[PDB]
């Protein structure tokens, strides 16, 4: 574990963090796909063989011996917001699971749901609260990755707000 559990924010390319494993906002294919998936695919590529998984589990393959853990976000063009919000919960629950079986001190993790899977809502705070609900009771330090300014602002007063 860490020594003083942390919540962290950065505005970059998850493909270039810092952190002793990456999950993956995956496709259920283990398709390259678009966004943060594409990154993570040309980054770590031996990390999609039989990276396939259902909507609402994570499935961790190894790069080497660096892992990434496929979480699997419900596409809300296609759910109801009440199955999408049970599913979105379900796949940071399994993050968290996967997160502590590989006993790192520190995770990269992107918002899932918040892009292409949204259904054009604004999702940050359902994401958010979904991933601290799961990691809160995990002691590897969360480092979580966004692309957008105001989001960057947002993510850390709500780290913040919690003190
Ligand atoms: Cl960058
Ligand atoms: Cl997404
Ligand atoms: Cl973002």
């Amino acid at each position: 574990g860490a020594m003083a559990p942390s919540y962290r924010v950065k505005r970059m390319d998850i493909a270039k963090n810092d952190e002793e494993c990456v999950v993956n906002a995956a496709n259920p294919r283990g398709l390259p796909g678009d966004g943060v998936c594409k990154a993570v695919y040309k980054k770590w590529p031996e990390s999609f063989k039989n990276s396939a998984t259902p909507v609402g589990t994570a499935k961790t393959v190894m790069c080497g011996t660096y892992p990434v853990i496929h979480a699997v976000g419900p596409n809300f063009s296609n759910y109801t917001e009440s199955e999408g919000d049970r599913e979105l919960a379900a796949a940071y629950r399994e993050v968290a699971k996967e997160v502590t079986r590989l006993g790192v001190n520190s995770v990269a993790i992107p918002l899932l749901s918040t892009g292409v899977y949204s259904g054009g809502k604004d999702r940050l705070t359902q994401s958010l609260n979904h991933l601290f609900t799961a990691m809160d009771s995990t002691d590897a330090d969360v480092v979580i990755y966004c692309r957008d300014k105001e989001w960057e602002k947002k993510i850390s007063e709500a780290i913040q707000m919690r003190t």
